[PDB]
């Protein structure tokens, strides 16, 4: 029903707020306070539906800033192409909103695809946007170029896969890079959107230099820039690192357990970033949903989740590692209303338990999972 | 704020419903129920404004689905080209809703600049959305087709105002027209949003024989023609009528003052239609807000209001002429949470005093207009 009172729960807004109840008023946070020790008087007239949560954590829901949302693949023959992921796969791993891309084939899959899929998933209750370009110069978009797509597409926010220092890249120069880092940059001021380009990086030894020397020569604001799968491999990690203090927001790909190549596994490069005192509201987590990861390995959002679990699991406290697949992803993103359980903001979040398993999932004020049970399913699920 | 209750309301929904409390929730209608006397208790922890009304009547907002947004003229030099039209000429008068369009100029003004006024708007809380083309063929789009345009900008729902029967016309012949026809009502089907062409009608003789024939020899449903103007002469109206029998809506134009000229005042067309037993859900008015009126008068909002309080001093019923402004609007455009007060729909509300001049306007749940005070303006007024 429209108006839900959620009581006794332990939020993390990312933030501990301790035990609170939250009103919730259509897809909107109404209310946020003490829990009372006794009940409240509710009008007869008014529709609410009232849960006891028994001190259970509430937490944001999780916002994936890198999903195939088409599925990826095709990057061992035509037979590679994975199929469109579907709802359930997302708002079961807890993730509320989903920014799609395209990767290394963009050529056999369109920005129309894509946008097309963003649509459906809005459709079916879930928040999306995407990210217009692709691995690959010149642009896979949908009007002509990353500018006008950025402008005049509502859910597209930025460009996004585009590849750098990797075998798959187009092996783009730097006044390349620069005019697309403009282009985002820009329609992000005319439209108020993330206006990032959000870098794809492989193994190459090249590793940051692109947008170490942007940084440094041009204009070009440091946020701009957001490399992703950093903690790839070992010396990607440590200029990534090294690349925080400029500003840059990085991103870390929450690759299978037990996969994580030569690099760190996400929960190690956490850990890692903890220890040293770096700006952790500048680092980021994403899935790679969709995606085939190369030697056929396959991406899914419920890494989140496990990422999640083992770093606790390590001693790292919930408040300290959630911002990371919350507000912070919130912030880069301009998702003004998302990614913090706060009053006037979405009402996407999740209710875990002990083991922080995810039980219960709102998005847009509306249950997708409760009591662990599967309230809403996708089309062809 | 979040929650806020609105007591003692004579509600038009358009449907007479009584005197009643409702309930708002962020954007949307939560609770309509009996108001009674006595109590109310609400929780303390809970913000909710109340506001007593006193018995006034409460409908719709306005649909206005044929304005200007940018500034239409420039039919008599570039000097005559209208400035855009602010925030509150639409909220001042009721409109809740807009649909922009391109009217005779489609050369100097482009879709790119129609989009950026919908999305201006919607930053400034209006509920906005608009057609692709404009009079003349080929169609001016964003994209090169108006397929495509109602396909992947969400915005836009239709084409419109294609001119036919008009000196100002491209001439177009009726392969032409079907072929545009085909192209919104496929459009509309794959994004559910309204798929139809909406005609500016001119004084030619021919009047809607393109749309009749249509309707006759193809198999396109009657709903996606869509003629507006239909009040400006005698014979056009005749006709227009004739058309309701094929399951058409048609769109009177609320002229200004006695400028209806040669054909009717909106007030007399629709007195005409309610005498005449004409199936009224089919019926809806604009503005032509923004618009030239050459033979030279100007379009505005504010002629919604007035036609209505023409029609009730005519002794018709406020629940006969309030759909044609309201709910005939949502249903042929498909804004499937528009145009009705009802739990679940958007809140969009107006507050009139007894003279049916509007003392409070709602757009999304947020006052615009409160007790004969403008509470919001518009970026630069
Ligand atoms: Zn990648
Ligand atoms: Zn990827
Ligand atoms: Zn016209
Ligand atoms: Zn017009």
């Amino acid at each position: 029903t429209m108006l839900i009172l959620l009581c006794n729960v332990n939020i993390y807004a990312p933030n501990p707020l301790g035990i609170k109840d939250v009103l919730i008023a259509g897809n909107k946070i109404a209310a946020i306070y003490d829990h009372g020790q006794g009940e409240i008087t509710i009008p007869k007239q008014w529709p609410v539906k009232v849960i006891n949560f028994d001190g259970a954590i509430l937490t944001p829901g999780f916002i994936d800033s890198h999903a195939h949302i088409t599925g990826g693949g095709g990057q061992a023959g035509f037979a590679t192409q994975v199929p469109p992921v579907g709802l359930t796969e997302f708002t079961h791993a807890g993730v509320t909103t989903v920014v799609g891309l395209l990767g290394t084939d963009d050529t056999t899959r369109s920005t129309e695809n894509l946008l097309s899929r963003v649509y459906g998933l809005r459709e079916e209750g879930l928040s999306a946007y995407c990210w217009t370009g692709g691995y690959h110069f010149p642009l896979t978009t949908i009007t002509g170029s990353a500018k006008s797509d950025i402008a005049f597409l509502e859910p597209v926010i930025g460009i996004g896969e585009f590849a750098i220092s990797d075998h798959r890249s187009s092996q783009p120069t730097f006044e390349e890079v620069i005019r697309l880092a403009s282009e985002t940059h820009v329609a992000g001021l005319i439209t108020g959107k993330a206006g990032v380009i959000h870098f794809h990086l492989g193994d190459g030894e090249r590793r940051l230099e692109l947008i170490e020397r942007a940084i440094r020569e041009t204009e070009l604001p440091a946020r701009v820039f957001n490399p992703t799968h950093v903690n790839r491999n070992k010396p990607l990690f440590e200029d990534s690192c090294k690349l925080l203090s400029k500003g840059c927001h990085i991103d870390l790909t929450a690759f299978p357990a037990g996969t994580a190549q030569p690099g760190w596994e996400a929960c190690d490069a956490i850990e890692m970033a903890v220890e040293r005192q770096l700006p952790l509201e500048q680092i980021t987590l994403s899935s790679d949903g969709g995606g085939c990861l190369p030697c056929m390995d396959f991406g899914r959002a419920s890494t989140l989740g496990e990422t999640l679990v083992a770093t606790l699991n390590k001693g790292l406290s919930l408040e300290t590692v959630l911002p990371m697949l919350t507000s912070n992803v919130a912030n880069i993103l301009r998702f003004k209303n998302k990614g913090q359980i706060a009053v006037g903001f979405d009402a996407d979040l999740l209710v875990m338990n002990e083991k922080y398993e995810i039980t219960d999932v709102m998005a847009q004020g509306v249950w997708h999972k409760q009591n662990n049970q599967t309230m809403i399913k996708g089309t062809f699920e």
